[PDB]
């Protein structure tokens, strides 16, 4: 009995920020100790779906000081209720309760055959995405509650385990995980796996790299010194070396392309029409050309970029396998469409910095422009050239069937960005006008 | 009526944290406005005396929606009630009747011959001492809500008022200020005064210049170019201008030097005894030197020191007449003690970075002893120096009396060090044993 409301939309995972949620309480709650409750809030919005958030509330006091306003949740008949990812020793204790590995009522907690790590000291982490809250144990663990849960599975545990017993060395290996089975469907409520302390995104390293071409720029995109090339080739057979073990333990099948699910995609996308329209025959020649043609369809990461990819010491890592309809998202896939995921972003790496280099204004941002051309393709070539140095198939190879999923991704990134951000618009446009 | 004991133990200006209270209830409210209520709730201990604090209790809705944490009081059937120090609007409210400068049945408000800053955009200040919270409106000015309500007449206010009228440009502009005569005795809740924006401290501004010798050292303390002499110089005049300002409204008086009372300052300083028992007859010889001679005594600061001195542009100010027995505080005394304050803190600040130069450790820390002491020796020539070309009086020229203050605030100095700080001890009895 404690009003969520006021703080369940304060948070940063809350998703409605925009949406004007009526009345939020709970549906559902097990008491994992005295002082805890995992409670799972359903959030019932006037003009929306339902969408249903976990929250592991403590009672008593809920310190540091350092942590009172993000933490502090309302009033409870009379103690103040907070939540416990900011209590040291009650996360101490849902870490303990992984290892047992036990079963409070209907969570069910779950650990691999490691050795977690416990008696060891416990912060959150910042970077909160919509998705999760999560905190780390010393520099061995790091804990991730899912806060908005859907129904199980959930490929991020279901493909980092079968990659990990695999022994595939690009994954942040899995420890533990806990779930429950509210109404009819399982769902997956959190996991821990091993800390990557030391790491450095790919997006922020591209865009370092980006950086230095184009600030004392004109003097080529080999010669100067932050060329990414080398380490693109190596994100290339990294990609390369989990997507053909996973094909070993997921299985491969044959499949003719999408046409008419495709089709509708670039036909929903022209509802929010530019001069993309004006592309449309042409893109749909392109789409027609590989009709009643097979693929080959693998269990895939789904949502591939530079920001889901990690860099340690001695190897890149992949990460967030959301990936992004669970049904859908667990469905196999050409692996093109992963590689075209990695190439996307290469190009937003490179035209970001430009609009940010128009930023930065006036003259001869054509200058640039050359540059970040010079960029984009050359490391998108180093890339797919480490993928194809890995596994024999070369992705540029059947060219054709890449270039129609590249399409596709820029469809997607032009509806999804129009909608957002405007100023977005001319770099899916003048992509798709490269292609 | 709504329940405080749950929250205002909470806050971290509450005192008893390790006192146990019983039924903290309570005992008066006057009604401010609508929203509003200024509450002194008295707080009843078991085995300890009982206290008073006070909160502006405001009713309806609270936000800042981020800060229903450290506001939400309790649910007074059936709108909320929290602290007005948290709503932009309340406190623009208690400003604007301090300007008024109204009376709303017990609590009296009132103001200065000034305009205070209202309609100016303010924010809580997280540096809150257990005696206080405050607001600053703008760049302008600085309100300060008492969290604890002692006996009056504050005299950091009583000081600030006298000065500030008599236009005394070496203080913190004296606004407004609010009160009550609850019971008998009167409550001084609240002042608000001109906020000190581009500022720095004194003990922060000689460090930095005690900071300049001694990295790269031996090259003079004349000839470097961090030398503040010249402004220490600068605040000499300005403690002499405030000092003699003070005298010609307070008056002055003629009174013998404390013989038995800082005799018995000295003896208990004993009880902590170290190598200052060696010390102590020819302390006490300089003591009983001075007996039977008659001082000046006008109302002075009582607790100088680089810290509670403030640079801006265009002037020293002097702040935090605190000054520190609200009796004793009041009474007058030498202002050669107030000189004997901000000599005593110049060692302090040239030594405490020998001591972080001795962290600094090992081979020749006898070089910067031979810069501190010139430094030292040197700013407390200058200071004197400008006092002295203030008021036709000579601090140094009556050297005796001060001398013997300087011994008194060393001895004073060890053993409020000595308990808390077993390093610092060297400090107090180096500089004795200079002196």
């Amino acid at each position: 009995s404690v009003e969520f409301e006021d703080w369940l939309t304060q948070q940063r995972w809350y998703a409605g920020r925009n949406r004007e949620l009526v009345s939020a309480t709970t549906a559902m709650a097990v008491r994992l100790r005295d002082g805890l409750e995992l409670v799972l809030l359903q959030a019932n919005y006037a003009d929306g779906p339902d969408e249903r958030y976990q929250v592991i509330v403590a009672t008593g006091s809920g310190p540091i000081d350092e942590y009172s306003v993000v933490a502090t949740i309302g009033i409870a008949d009379g103690q103040t209720a907070y939540d416990a990812l900011y209590d040291p020793d009650a996360t101490r204790y849902l870490l303990s309760l992984i290892d047992e590995s036990a079963t409070v009522q209907n969570v069910r907690f779950v650990r691999e055959p490691d050795v977690e790590l416990p008696l060891d000291a416990p912060p959150r982490v910042f970077g909160a995405e919509q998705s999760n809250t999560s905190v780390v144990f010393g520099e061995d663990a790091i804990f991730k509650l899912f806060r908005r849960i859907t129904p199980g599975v959930h490929p991020d545990i279901e493909l980092n385990r079968v990659l990990a017993r695999a022994g595939n060395p690009h994954v942040a290996r899995l420890l533990g995980s806990f779930e429950t089975e509210w109404e009819g469907e399982p769902y997956a409520l959190g996991m821990v796996t091993e800390f990557a302390a030391n790491s450095a995104e790919g997006w922020d390293m591209a865009t370092t790299s980006t950086r230095d071409l184009f600030a004392e720029g004109d003097l080529y995109a080999e010669e100067v010194g932050g060329d990414f090339a080398g380490e693109a080739y190596r994100l290339g057979e990294a990609v390369a070396s989990v997507h053909a073990c996973l094909a070993h333990e997921l299985g491969t099948e044959e499949v003719p392309f999408p046409a008419d699910v495709m089709a509708q995609r670039l036909a929903a996308a022209v509802d929010a029409v530019p001069e993309l329209r004006e592309h449309v025959p042409q893109i749909e020649e392109r789409y027609h050309k590989l009709a009643d043609t097979t693929m080959t369809v693998q269990r895939v990461h789904g949502d591939l970029h530079l920001g889901q990819v990690l860099r340690t010491p001695k190897g890149w890592l992949l990460i967030d396998f959301e990936g992004e309809p669970l049904d859908e998202r667990r469905r196999p896939d050409t692996p093109v469409r992963d590689v075209a995921g990695i190439l996307r972003s290469f190009e937003y790496a490179a035209h970001q910095r430009l609009v940010d280099q128009a930023g930065d204004d006036d003259d001869r941002a054509r200058q640039l422009a050359a540059r970040a051309r010079e960029w984009v393709t050359r490391n998108c070539a180093s890339f797919c050239d480490g993928y194809a140095a890995e596994a024999g198939t070369d992705p540029r190879d059947s060219a054709d069937l890449l270039a129609a999923y590249e399409l596709d991704k820029a469809v997607y990134e032009a509806a999804y960005e129009a909608r957002h951000r405007p100023s977005w618009l001319p770099i899916p446009l003048g992509s798709i006008a490269r292609l």
